């Protein structure tokens, strides 16, 4: 309506900033409130101060293109002057890994685990359709809201998480146990390497958040996969889910299913499971 208008830019002072979320392990992300709309939000900030600026602007540019119920949805940014903000709606229960690790398993039952897998595969089919590559798909990068809503996110954690999730590899930091063989060896990433990660993410969901490849040194992971060793089916994981899991972990990326195929398979399984569940609960 005026020369300097940008439909994504918000006024920083519209937001009340509160506490840092995730103890620093998720970088500079704060809880906030968009006062005018009575909406609790999460806010990522750069905070002045030279040097990370390009990747912050790239993240904002990417998020302006992503609109899907199971992917985080940009509400606004402040990128005219520092501190920069990227703002999305707050998701009540935080990241999926800690959610699985702290949940009430009578509440988060097999049918809910399938619902969450289904939602994640929906988000990935959307990204695949748009030709985007996630590059770090894992439970720690998924978010949980009310009624077991899941949204895929990305917190650029390689630089931020401490401990052994990420370790030095090809000069950067890789989550070795989520990383496709072609990505570890040849540094090639694609939607098929995301598919491989999705398989590991399915194993996280099935085990309620166990760390992958239990008791195996990160240094032996590539050699094992090369011999065709794969993680075993976790207790209680249905056979059909383990089969999809195994397809995601085919050595040759072109041999992995597409997210369109995966999502179709989950929707089927979830609908099957939902029926069987309404029936069994309808006893009493
Ligand atoms: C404030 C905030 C800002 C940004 C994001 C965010 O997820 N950014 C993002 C950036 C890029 C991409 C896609 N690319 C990945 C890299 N790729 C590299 C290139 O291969 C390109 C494709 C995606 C994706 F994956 F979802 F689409 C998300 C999350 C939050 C949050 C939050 C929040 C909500 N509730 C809570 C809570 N309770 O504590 N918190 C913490």
């Amino acid at each position: 309506g005026s020369p300097n208008y940008d439909k994504w830019e918000m006024e920083r002072t519209d937001i009340t900033m509160k506490h840092k979320l995730g103890g620093g392990q998720y970088g500079e992300v704060y809880e906030g409130v968009w006062k005018k709309y009575s909406l609790t939000v999460a806010v990522k900030t750069l905070k002045e101060d030279t040097m990370e600026v390009e990747e912050f602007l790239k993240e904002a540019a990417v998020m302006k293109e992503i609109k899907h119920p199971n992917l985080v949805q940009l509400l606004g940014v402040c990128t005219r002057e520092p501190p920069f903000y990227i703002i999305i709606e707050f998701m009540t229960y935080g990241n999926l890994l800690d959610y699985l690790r702290e949940c009430n398993r009578q509440e988060v039952s097999a049918v809910v685990l399938l619902y969450m897998a289904t939602q994640i595969s929906s988000a990935m089919e959307y990204l695949e359709k748009k030709n985007f590559i996630h590059r770090d798909l894992a439970a720690r990068n998924c978010l949980v809201g009310e009624n077991h809503l899941v949204k895929v996110a990305d917190f650029g954690l390689s630089r931020l998480m401490t401990g052994d999730t990420y370790t030095a590899h090809a000069g950067a930091k890789f989550p070795i146990k989520w990383t496709a063989p072609e990505s570890l060896a040849y540094n090639k990433f694609s939607i098929k390497s995301d598919v491989w990660a999705f398989g590991v993410l399915l194993w996280e969901i099935a085990t309620y958040g166990m760390s992958p490849y239990p008791g195996i040194d990160l240094s032996q992971v590539y050699e094992l996969l090369e011999k065709d060793y794969r993680m075993e089916r976790p207790e209680g994981c249905p056979e059909k889910v383990y089969e999809l899991m195994r397809a995601c972990w085919q050595w040759n990326p072109s041999d992995r299913p597409s997210f369109a195929e995966i999502h179709q398979a989950f929707e089927t399984m979830f609908q099957e499971s939902s029926i069987s569940d309404e029936v069994e609960k309808e006893l009493g």
